[PDB]
């Protein structure tokens, strides 16, 4: 009974326009759970007006306000989905999980990053024969130090915005159903989403005084790139002209861009977002293979980039922010890039001349995890992916 009351004297801790959104959340946690996920890659005027929007805001900072001064396991039930397992562990109908399909999981989730979003209703304890388990997948994951974690009646809210890894996998039982438990843990990284000031303020801060770290020629050919010397520069690349094609003052300018990018390194584990066009994926400008309106579409993209390599002949282009922008209204592929510290890259916007963060022509991606959104009546797609050293 201690928890019920526990829960209540937490509410008290809010002030009353988070109290407000705590409410709204007992009544109907599905629909703001899910616009948590994907409500950064709207438009900023779209996130602005959407009716959700304050209470997404007021329920962020009512978790915050109650934050764990050590490590913390929590345990949540999850679809093999969210980690590119496209397929059943098991039907619902089962109690058994096949050994041949517990060390497919492994190999599916091996040594990968995984992102995870949204608001999220945990456990601290093990779940038993009367709570609910909806999938045969039960997560088990450490939330690092100083993780904001909201008790209410009881249940407990938090707000997944992390890489994560899972180290472990292990067969349990519950009820006589076999689950699968999976030990993660989180992989820190910085993560602005749509809050593009903030993105913006960072590259400044870190790349300010790239400029003068740079050599004259370096310097002289980042700008020509910058405004409008990319064009030629990436479509000599694309076309692998280099070879069939060599054009020397080309070269030379590539050779300049890529050492300037290696001058000042990413220094924290970073995620930026590319909107992608479908050449980037094999697809020509007019493939019927690029409407993801279409199921069979999504189905084929996935079979052919889901846990795959994808290496870029040019250089590419990136936000801090993963907010839509007028310059890239049709696209329909969110690249969310994490990139590790030590990267190659560089803020270009941190030079006068918005958000660009630039990576090293040459670099290959690990696409871990591909999922779907709608953006009013355009289904768009997300690519998690992550920059291989």
């Amino acid at each position: 009974e201690w928890e019920r009351k526990e829960a209540e004297r937490i509410e008290q801790k809010l002030e009353r326009s988070e109290k407000e959104a705590l409410e709204s959340y007992k009544k109907d946690s599905v629909e703001i759970s899910k616009y948590s996920q994907t409500r950064n890659y709207f438009y900023d005027y779209q996130i602005e007006a959407n009716s959700r929007e304050k209470e997404y805001k007021e329920l962020r900072n009512a978790i915050s306000k109650n934050k764990i001064d050590k490590p913390m396991y929590v345990y949540y039930f999850e679809s093999p989905e969210k980690f590119a397992f496209n397929k059943v562990i098991r039907t619902e109908n089962q109690n058994e999980i096949s050994l041949e399909k517990f060390n497919e999981f492994k190999e599916t989730i091996q040594n990968k990053l995984f992102k995870q979003d949204g608001f999220k209703d945990i456990s601290l304890y093990e779940p038993g024969k009367g709570d609910e388990k909806p999938t045969p997948l039960l997560m088990h994951l450490k939330l690092p130090r100083n993780t904001g974690m909201l008790p209410y009646t009881v249940s407990t809210l938090i707000e997944q915005g992390y890489s994560i890894k899972i180290d472990k996998i292990v067969r349990i039982v519950i009820d006589g159903k076999h689950y699968i438990k999976a030990e993660a843990s989180v992989v820190s990284s910085l993560d602005f989403k749509d809050d593009v000031s903030k993105g913006d303020s960072w590259g400044k801060a870190n790349y300010n005084d790239w400029s003068n770290k740079l050599t004259p020629n370096e310097l002289a050919d980042v700008n020509d790139y910058m405004r409008g010397g990319y064009t030629a520069i990436n479509n000599y690349l694309i076309s692998n002209g280099p070879v069939n094609n060599p054009n020397p003052e080309l070269d030379s300018k590539i050779t300049n861009i890529e050492n300037a990018l290696k001058r000042e390194p990413i220094p924290t584990n970073l995620t930026v977002y590319r909107r992608s066009g479908p050449q980037e994926f094999g697809l020509t400008l007019t493939s019927p293979e690029y409407d993801f309106n279409k199921l069979e579409n999504i189905d084929a993209f996935k079979s052919k980039w889901e846990g795959q390599a994808l290496s870029y002949p040019n250089f590419i282009s990136t936000s801090i922010g993963s907010v839509n922008m007028s310059a890239f209204a049709k696209r329909k592929i969110v690249l969310r890039i994490t990139i590790p510290k030590g990267s190659p890259g560089a803020y270009l916007s941190a030079i006068p001349g918005e958000y660009e963060v630039l990576l090293n022509h040459g670099s290959k991606f690990k696409i871990n995890k591909i999922d779907s959104y709608k953006d009013g009546t355009i289904t768009k797609l997300i690519v998690d992916a992550t920059l291989i050293p």
